[PDB]
């Protein structure tokens, strides 16, 4: 479900797709071959399995270019969908004129949308049986952030941060112009006292020096698994309410072997970096 | 070199970039512990191997955070460059909140176009010696296809259709409605004279077709190395004006026996949809 914002970015992004197809003219070629009358039964269907995402980005993409009730829905799948290949994933009748210049940024779209909810489902099934949540960054391609959130979340992750001002996020640079990372965390304490703190560490010393000050999330930026499990024993003992977070050294053949020292989430760049296309083809 | 066409993309999407981190306020937490005076040298530098692209796009970052002089460059790679793991791209001299509140943005952005051009530069390696040029396709992401375009040409591709109006490309949809290849292709031929025709071609029998009606490109949809051979032999005994380009069933292990086979170009899509982020941190 495309939340008002997300339907708002949506637009956005298809209308910044269909106008980099448009800018240089029309489709000279379908207006030569095939008349303003015609209409057919076309399917997006999978050329390989996966986890579908982005349906309701196409069904906007036709809104735009056929008008709202410029093509009909005969069937479609539900976001979130595991999919084997051949799978036909919604079948239209449409405008034939509409539907080829709709084609290219519609499959763009969901080819993408669908190959991050599909990497997601992969990480979240290999932790499968421990505590952690996948998560996903701030590591977004510019103005599409809203949608790959959404498609992780379709894949079964967990949205992290959104932007900047989300939560108070105490870093390196934070930590020195501080003095330390206790010092960078008091002074945030006081300054937005309302925000959730989470705190980044790459040692296992400055784990300790945070530990007691509580924080709501501790980041573990590149350790390795044993630092991992000896950081979740310190936390377990010490500090029971901090959330521990792995980040940075994660592959998804080690995603579960991270995932059985006990920490709560893992926060996977590759996710929303990074992302391998879901193949899909519009057959008419 | 970014074109004034570039340029603006640039803009927009460091725009949109930007708004989407600073949605949901400013970074609390560079407020509360980093005085507005401060300044530190940066230094762009690479956690990988690749080929650098979109620096100008860090620059132009800055400009919209920092203002034009609101930082100094000490020192830059040149896009195109080759690049080793710790390598620093750029260092500059800048105030210390400016960096923080951009580099999420830039990293962001850079990251994805050296991730572009680092994959286009093994394909390039891929077919060398052979006479194949590697081209990219319409299969990218939405608002940042002039960008991508870029940076596959940074790495040392060339680039294709920019837009639906490019160029006249006949496909199976044309081809049905006009009744067959040659049909569409005659059909097009008169409704833009003007405009470069390509066709897409599924079987060596379309091939034998369309080749005596001499189009400006032949597009090999998903043929086997020795069905390209082949076409090859009989576009350089039959239409030797006529160009070939290979697209559908392209792998990077597959390169190179495709490009011996003497096609002119190879359409890679993953170029530009299915791209992985080249590791960059901005270090002070
Ligand atoms: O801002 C956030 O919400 C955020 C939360 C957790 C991690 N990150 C970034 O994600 C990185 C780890 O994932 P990856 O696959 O990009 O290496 C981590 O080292 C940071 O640079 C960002
Ligand atoms: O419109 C263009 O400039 C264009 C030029 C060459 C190829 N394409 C598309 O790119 C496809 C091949 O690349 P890939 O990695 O997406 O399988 C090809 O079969 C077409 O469907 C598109």
């Amino acid at each position: 479900g495309l939340s008002d914002w997300e339907l708002a970015a949506a637009r956005a992004a298809i209308a910044r797709g269909l106008d980099e197809d448009l800018r240089y003219g029309p489709d000279v070629t379908t207006l030569a071959t095939v008349p303003a009358s015609a209409t057919t039964t076309a399917s997006l269907v999978t050329r390989e399995a996966g986890v579908v995402a982005g349906l309701d980005v196409a069904l906007l993409t036709l809104n735009e270019v056929l008008g709202t009730n410029g093509y009909r829905v005969l069937d479609r799948v539900e976001d979130g969908a595991r999919v084997p290949p051949g799978e036909a994933l919604m079948t239209l009748e449409a405008q034939t004129r509409g539907l080829l210049t709709a084609e290219r940024t519609m499959l763009n779209l969901v080819g993408h949308l669908s190959g991050i909810a599909t990497a997601t489902a992969a990480w979240v099934d290999a932790v499968r049986g421990t505590k952690a949540k996948i998560r996903d960054t701030r590591k977004t391609l510019p103005g599409l952030r809203a949608l790959q959130k959404y498609a992780v979340r379709t894949g079964g992750g967990v949205n992290h941060r959104l932007g900047l001002g989300d939560a108070a996020l105490i870093k390196d640079n934070h930590v020195a112009a501080a003095g330390s990372v206790v010092d960078a965390l008091r002074a945030v304490r006081n300054a937005a006292p309302d925000l959730p703190c989470e705190v980044e560490v790459d040692s296992l010393e400055q784990l300790d020096a945070v530990l007691p000050e509580k924080p709501e999330l501790i980041l573990l930026d590149n350790f390795a698994v044993w630092q991992t499990q000896t950081a979740v024993q310190r936390r377990d003992s010490r500090a029971p309410t901090v959330m521990l977070e792995s980040s940075g050294g994660l592959s998804l053949q080690t995603a579960a072997t991270y995932a059985e020292t006990g920490v709560d989430y893992l926060a996977v760049g590759a996710l929303t970096h990074s992302v391998r296309v879901l193949d899909i083809g519009l057959d008419m």
